């Protein structure tokens, strides 16, 4: 069902002298379900219980994000991809997930999720995925409504826009979920970025780092390696595509539907379709995971 009441309770881990948050609940091969921004754990609430009894149901806040401590001090230069990437890849470790690991991913989580599983091949037993950056973009490969904000956000005026404004969190956010949020479910979204400043950093640096036409360099090689990998591998995939969906569309979901051992199916939303068909996108990881683990 929907609801606003997170899933399970909030355990923290000591990563490179910070606090991470996460969610960890039941036991077996884990079920990993990884937000991106501006989202937290939170995202996949009314998903992980469907779920129940097929493994061990983990869900981490990113560093900066949800529960998960600030750094200190933050800037400009701070949470680029590289610098997610080593915590997230510290907190994976320290959880002991073995070698039949399913990520289950979204918008940076599967950037993240998808550079982890190509260099861990081997404990990687099925990737589900959605609204996911799929390749190195193109500016006509993303969408058009979107290109002149994400394109302010890449300029100076981008830390007015978030760091003052907040316009990932309270524009962004609720202008790609098609249902409206209640009060309880935008408090949850907005809590990790009440002040205003460098708590907000996070929703701020992850824009400048999408691969769009070349820049950044080290992304876009990120993005070119596990895009080739993943239209290789015969690692078991489910896609959950979107109607009308966002992001995974036109030509980067024409790449992704390449992609070698995969189901797919279509639910409704935009962006963060979490929040607009849950229990859809839930069974159909359930009936993923029970095929991969029968
Ligand atoms: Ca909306
Ligand atoms: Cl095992
Ligand atoms: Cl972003």
């Amino acid at each position: 069902s929907l609801g606003a009441k997170p899933f399970g309770e909030k355990k923290f881990i000591e990563i490179k002298g910070r606090r991470m948050a996460y969610i960890d609940e039941g036991t077996g091969d884990p079920i990993l379900f990884q937000h991106g921004n501006p989202t937290s754990s939170y995202l996949w609430r009314n998903i992980m219980p469907h779920c129940a009894g097929l493994g061990r149901l983990i869900a981490c806040d990113l560093i900066g994000m949800g529960d998960s401590d600030k750094l200190d001090p933050s800037g400009p230069e701070r949470y680029t991809y590289a610098e997610h990437r080593d915590y997230l890849d510290a907190l994976w470790e320290a959880l002991d997930l073995g070698d039949r690991v399913v990520l289950v991913v979204h918008d940076w989580g599967s950037a993240l999720g998808f550079d982890w599983a190509r260099r861990h091949r081997e404990r990687v037993q099925g990737i589900a995925y959605m609204e996911a950056v799929t390749m190195p973009l193109e500016w006509a490969d993303f969408p058009e409504q979107d290109r002149d904000l994400f394109q302010a956000f890449r300029s100076q005026a981008g830390e007015e826009l978030v760091l003052q404004d907040n316009v990932f969190v309270e524009q962004v956010l609720p202008g790609l979920i098609l249902r409206p949020l209640s009060e309880a479910e935008m408090a949850a979204y907005r809590e990790p970025f009440l002040a205003a400043g460098e708590a907000r950093r996070p929703t701020l640096s992850w824009p400048r780092q999408i691969p769009i036409a070349g820049t950044p360099a080290d992304v876009v090689a990120i993005a070119r390696d596990y895009a080739g990998w993943l239209s290789e591998s015969p690692i078991p995939k489910l896609f959950i595509n979107a109607e009308p969906g966002h992001l995974t569309t036109g030509r980067i979901r024409d790449f992704c539907r390449t992609w070698p051992n995969q189901t797919e199916i279509t639910v409704a939303g935009a962006h963060f379709i979490q929040e607009d068909s849950p229990d859809e996108i839930g069974a159909a990881i359930a009936a993923f995971v029970r095929r991969l683990r029968p």
